[PDB]
């Protein structure tokens, strides 16, 4: 029906500021950075939609996308903030993919890092944001961690409440790093016999995608 994009963030615990670039220019906020690419870590690989029309001097966006209306809002802010997807799909190796097909319905992807500060396989995957929060074992602030609590809960709902909910629109974005010192150097998960966990999770940032009619 309408365009759509991002809208908004959260992460800082407290929502952040975008500032919609046309009018003005936001600066001069916390510029934390380390949630910034963990976060960024899963809004890149973490998506199955592409461009159609690639363009020059026009919104990166044209209402021209192939795949569904929440993954490809995060490829295109990203793409253009020099953030490069199509290229990071092919930088990990894409362990496995699993779509919508699991018990609670999420999608998920597992990748091995090939040189970065975070370990070798990686977990991404999104699903409703309530539902990420529910595998959140810890919340991801200044670049640290902190015990995710009742406090922690709370500065994530008053959040998306903000942001507008109805249903299943926001996205909860989430990784746990598999760490390669329990996990296997033969990483055999498959889509079959995955055996892997699934509720170790990081909250550490979202944003507030749209699907309206």
């Amino acid at each position: 029906q309408n365009p759509m994009t991002v809208a908004h963030m959260w992460f800082d615990n407290q929502i952040h500021e975008a500032d919609t670039t046309e009018n003005q220019s936001g600066v001069s906020f916390d510029k934390t950075s380390a949630t910034w690419f963990a976060l960024s870590r899963i809004a890149g690989l973490c998506n199955r939609a592409v461009f159609q029309a690639n363009q020059e001097n026009l919104p990166i966006l044209k209402r021209a996308v192939a795949g569904d209306a929440s993954e490809s809002a995060l490829l295109k802010c990203i793409e253009v903030c020099c953030g490069s997807v199509m290229e990071m799909r092919e930088k990990y190796t894409k362990i496995v993919e699993i779509p919508f097909n699991s018990t609670n319905k999420y999608q998920l992807s597992i990748h091995k890092n090939p040189n970065a500060s975070e370990p070798k396989h990686l977990l991404v995957m999104k699903g409703a944001p309530e539902r990420i929060l529910d595998r959140c074992s810890s919340i991801l602030l200044h670049g640290k961690e902190q015990p995710l609590d009742e406090e922690l809960k709370d500065a994530f709902q008053n959040a998306y409440l903000e942001l507008g909910g109805l249903g299943e629109r926001v996205l909860g974005f989430c990784h746990l790093l598999l760490p390669d010192e329990q996990f296997p150097e033969g990483f055999q998960f498959d889509t079959d016999e995955v055996n892997f966990p699934v509720d170790n999770l990081c909250f550490v940032g979202l944003i507030s995608m749209i699907d309206p009619p």
